[PDB]
Order: structure tokens, then sequence, then C-alpha cells
């Protein structure tokens, strides 16, 4: 189910999955309709889900992965695709090797430098790529 704000974007959180407190490499997944392209995992909010809970439970699912819920960095909208997406920061603590997506969709994922998340997220997915300006 999704779910919506007020004003009709749907409701969305990921995280910024960081190897480290240092926060200097990231997980990216990969798109799921275009599997050559790299995402920041997240995804819907269900009803009533707390957005720190929808953010983990994302990450979860799509980049298999837990960690320790960190700060909330910012609420970011996809204005093209009319979505707002909650970006918690979560300290990887636990990367599981087969996940939700990994299983359904063939989902891939990988470390970047901060740097070159940017890079790649760029192209498709600029807001993506801002997660990380701060
Ligand atoms: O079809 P796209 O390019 O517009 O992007 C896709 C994006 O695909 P991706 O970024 O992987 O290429 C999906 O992401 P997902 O399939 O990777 O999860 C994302 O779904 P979501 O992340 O909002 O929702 P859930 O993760 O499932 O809860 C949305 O797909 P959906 O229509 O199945 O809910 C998104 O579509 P829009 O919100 O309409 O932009
Ligand atoms: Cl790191
Ligand atoms: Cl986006
Ligand atoms: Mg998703």
């Amino acid at each position: 189910t999704r779910t919506y704000d007020g004003d009709g974007y749907k409701k969305r959180a990921a995280c910024l999955c960081f190897r480290s407190e240092s926060e200097e490499e990231v997980l990216l997944v990969s798109s799921s309709r275009h599997p050559d392209r790299w995402i920041v995992p997240g995804g819907g909010m269900e009803p009533e889900e707390e957005p720190s809970v929808a953010a983990v439970r994302e990450v979860c699912e799509e980049a298999g992965v837990k960690g320790t819920l960190g700060r909330l960095v910012g609420i970011f909208e996809n204005q093209e695709r009319k979505h707002r997406t909650y970006v918690y920061v979560l300290i990887v603590t636990e990367v599981l090797e087969d996940w939700e997506d990994s299983v359904n969709i063939g989902r891939k994922r990988e470390w970047f430098k901060i740097e070159d998340a940017i890079k790649v997220l760029q192209y498709h997915k600029p807001v993506q790529a801002s997660y990380f300006e701060t």
C-alpha cells in the first residue's frame, strides 16, 4: 500500500548506509528497472509507519543491511516523480548476504566512496546524489 502525504507525494524513506562512523563509503543498490544503474536504497512508507522505521525496513529489504540508525539527514523530494523521502544515516553494522531484493529481483549493491556515489547517482538519480551533499 502506498502512502501519501496530504499533498499527494508518495511517502518514502531511505538510508545512507555508511560503512563506518567516518561516513566515507556508502552502500548503493541497483535500480530495479535498469540494473546497470545505481540508486540509494529506499521505498514507500506504510500506513502509520514511522519514517525511521520505514527507512530501516527499506534498506533491509533493498540493500540487505542493518545498523545503528543515526540522524535524519533530511527529507528530500523528487519533484518529477512526486515522492518525498526521509533519509537517515545508518551506520552499517550488519551486511546480510541474501536479502529480499537480491532474491526477488536480483538487486545488486556496491560500496562507493562518497564522491563516487555521487558520480554514479548523478545521471538518473540526481536527488539521491544530493543526499550526500552535506
Ligand atoms: O520507475 P522509476 O524509474 O520512476 O523509479 C521507480 C523506482 O525504480 P528504480 O529507482 O529502482 O529504478 C522504484 O524503486 P525500486 O523498484 O528500486 O524500489 C520505486 O519504488 P520505491 O523505492 O518507491 O518503492 P518500494 O521500495 O517498492 O517500497 C518506484 O517504483 P514503483 O512505481 O514500483 O513504486 C519508482 O517509480 P516512481 O516512484 O514512479 O518514480
Ligand atoms: Cl565509512
Ligand atoms: Cl529520487
Ligand atoms: Mg525502493
